[PDB]
């Protein structure tokens, strides 16, 4: 084309802690470790121990390229592993400590790290898999002491050392997968890809992330780069609360109210323990003003709980796999009229595709499903921070991206016209028959518009020839329907005859849960071989 | 050697920014006041479709990638979607100031030998007048439904949607000359990728702080630092934007500002003091303006004042020029929330903080950080996504551009403290050497300029020592206390050269002193 007269520079993480350190230096970062005490420290000081853990590394045989891992939670010293290690041009492999030692033997190996820190309180699992690392040399707990055959953290560091910049494209760090395919896949992470995320996910319709926050990841930092709120806040230049282990409500409220939290982000499992703790003693978080949940879908009551004590929430969707964060929700100007229950819904849906993302929901063909709102589809992405394949594994990258190079996300979900987009837990609801998907909860609710049900649940049953058929458990409204008249009943509400419940079972109540939700765990297993399969 | 990532290979692209805007915002509304002040309304989805057909009707014109495409206009619609259709095409837009001399800018369409000319119906005179000096323009178009023989209406140039045409990231996507700097105007060549960024660094909380929900009104020509890239980063957001057109008097803009129920703002100190005044006499206020941004001239302490005064919150903003493009915006550090009013005020009146993705310094001829007490002098000095390196034909002054360690040298001179803060003061040229110590006239002049007898002072370096020339008359006695009493020879007329010609006031006076 034409060629521009803009100088070449390549973006990188370490220019967010040296702009930190130059412009908002004294802005605390302030951490819980495992023993419960809090350690105060500064932008300034990280990045002048960061520089340190350079060079320390260096003296250790690291260089540009090589991988080095962390087994850690939410800490100071894990910030500073967030710079050290990209900005030396190595590559940050975080490695989550909940895992089973032998997949953590397994993809320590696989990203072959040549240096692994890791917490004083993980010991006893690093000591118990020390023998089946073919490739760490040097083990360094993030404490102050170390037991024999092990360096610290403290001593490790060395003399300060200048950054070493790469290529943006170059790896900064990298993840495996996992509960998934069932084997780990890696994916490796570049500086342009976190840089660019950092920006297009803390604008304002994103996480809104100032220098006039507090912020605190309840994320693991093991995971996506803890939704990268560690690079994004250091950008900004805001406080910094990192919780460590301790992930209890009464551990959590402190570091909250005591520090003066504005901004979290968590998983739902963390924040319903802390909406049962505050309601049942009537505490408020008086400076907490947003919280945005990721991971697992969030459910509709969990939104309303938390708004109903002053907390906006915003749900945020993306895989472990290719990007951390390519879906965020926020209400649209001209939907702030809508009702309470209809805008809750609408936060009740996984979000909008946030700036420099492109997606699309679509079939098998790769040709994009109707904005009904209805037709299943699966979530296909392309973008700076989206994987187009993963490491060491020609099998899973081969077959990663669609003949146009969208990356296939194996998400199944909806989408309207206001561009919104809606994943469907693909257990708990959706139905796989023959390549093809169905809601049980949209049959479900469905048929529970007809007179003569009281109550219908419909769940998924193996099958033969197609993997799995629906199978309705109807409880009656007095005279029970015949299975004829529901599939009328369905088919005026724009179902196809393929997806029609092939069979309908009659009960006198349906086992329900502590919160009063069809239980279709027993279901599932009491109809097991209904169909033969 | 570097570990190679799994992440796609993707380039960023500005036409995102607008296909995006079709998907998610489509029914957001972009409003323009036309030059005959008619008002015209549209939405997103419009201008991508519109856009597309731009693509196709320029296509049909013979443009092709790397062509460029030249503007002379002012904010609207049809401004907007050649923002979008000629980059999104794999063309560079061609800005160019509808304000400057016509043998200015038969100069630059010349210079970057435009092959397609979009303007103003307003701007048909001019146009007409330079046209036998065009050596490349093989189209003029106007920016209307219809348009004068020899010429083609916009409307009627637009063909069939096409696609967009995808090119690397740096790749050109547009370009602007600089002016005013005594020798040949400056061509400055813009990237997707610059362009991109620049919009997503500058619309963070602390920056423009730009959201789906604002009404945003570019008052800051389209023609000048994109309009601080407002109209795509707008777009991105999904924002309403109100585009003014030519007419920016004040009754103008109160109309579209409550009219249209705009939210956030930008433009430069002439507009934003004419618009205080007419304000403050009326006793009118504006319901729905929240943030306000000034870039441009150096905003003076009152103009911030009067409108924070108003409830309209005011932030600076510098790099209103090509060469030096907004890479410092100014805002409130939270700790210094408790300082007092006037403190305050003083600190909004800096010109900022360095923004993301921007490296700044201020050094001397060595290229060696000056001390950051907000006393020091030195050059403002930059490394970045969208700065530049150089210039497009122009060997000299791209050879000079950078320092031996690669940052741009603004020209321009500044100070800054412990807390990042740049304060941008005269210009490297302006500036007065004397006798191993620096004086800036620029800080001279505005302290002049404060005593009541003083109409005008324009303070210069003379060889040999600062001259101001002022325009009953002071004595040198009064000012020289006036001066005192805020932290050689003074001559007087009844007019100061503008556009200050310093240029011509330093000749005049060139023996003044011997």
């Amino acid at each position: 084309a034409f060629p521009s007269t803009m100088m070449d520079e390549e973006l990188n993480l370490w220019d967010f802690l040296e702009r930190a350190a130059a412009l908002f230096g004294r802005k605390e970062v302030v951490s819980r470790l495992h023993t419960g005490e809090v350690h105060r420290t500064t932008y300034a000081e990280v990045y002048q121990r960061a520089r340190r853990l350079m060079g320390g590394l260096r003296a250790l045989g690291v260089g540009v390229g090589d991988r080095v891992a962390t087994l850690g939670f939410n800490h100071f010293r894990h910030l500073e592993a967030y710079f050290a290690v990209p900005g030396m041009g190595a590559v940050l492999h975080t490695a989550n400590p909940r895992l089973s030692p032998k997949e953590i033997a397994y993809i320590l190996n696989h990203a072959e790290d040549k240096v692994l820190l890791f917490d004083p309180n993980l010991l006893p699992l690093v000591e118990a898999i020390r023998g089946e690392l073919k490739t760490v040399q040097h083990f360094v707990v993030m404490d102050e002491k170390a037991p024999e055959g092990y360096l610290a953290y403290e001593e490790a560091l060395g003399e300060e050392a200048d950054p070493v910049r790469v290529p943006e494209r170059a790896a900064c760090g990298m993840a495996y997968t996992t509960g998934t395919t069932g084997l780990p896949k890696g994916v490796v992470y570049s500086h342009r890809a976190l840089v660019l995320h950092s920006l297009a996910a803390s604008l304002v319709d994103g996480t809104a992330l100032s220098e006039k926050d507090v912020v605190l990841p309840v994320v693991p930092m093991f995971h996506v780069n803890a939704w990268c709120l560690p690079y994004a806040a250091t950008l900004v230049g805001a406080k910094q609360v990192l919780p460590g282990p301790r992930l209890d409500p009464a551990s959590l409220v402190e570091l909250f109210d005591g520090e003066g939290v504005t901004f979290t982000a968590g998983v739902p499992t963390v924040w319903l323990a802390l909406a049962d703790y505050l309601e049942s003693t009537g505490h408020r978080l008086k400076t907490l003003r947003r919280l945005v949940v990721g991971g697992s879908a969030a459910p509709r009551s969990l939104i309303a709980r938390f708004e109903r004590m002053g907390v906006e929430v915003r749900q945020g969707y993306g895989l472990t796999e290719t990007s951390p964060v390519v879906v965020q929700n926020f209400v649209k100007s001209h939907l702030e009229s809508l009702s309470e229950e209809e805008k809750l819904t609408l936060k009740a849906k996984t979000g909008l595709p946030i700036p420099l993302v492109r997606l699309r929901v679509a079939d098998e063909e790769g040709r994009p499903v109707p904005k009904d709102g209805k037709a299943l589809g699966e979530v296909q992405l392309k973008g700076p921070w989206i994987t187009g394949g993963y490491y060491g594994n020609e099998e899973a990258t081969r077959s990663a991206l669609t003949p146009d190079g969208f990356f296939r996300t194996g998400d199944i979900a909806v989408w309207d016209e206001e561009g919104y987009v809606e994943i469907k837990d693909r257990l708990k609801d959706l139905i796989k028959s023959g390549g093809e998907w169905i809601s049980s909860v949209d049959l479900e609710n469905a048929l529970m518009g007809h007179p003569k049900v009281k109550e219908a649940a419909v769940v998924a049953i193996p099958h033969p020839k197609w993997q799995e058929r629906p199978l309705a458990v109807v409880v009656p409204r007095g005279e029970k329907p015949t299975p004829e008249e529901l599939n009328e009943h369905l088919l005026k509400a724009g179902f196809a005859k393929w997806q029609l419940p092939d069979a309908y079972v009659f009960a006198e109540e349906i086992p329900r849960t502590s919160a009063g939700k069809f239980l279709k765990r027993a279901l599932r297993e009491q109809y097991k071989n209904y169909y033969g399969g």
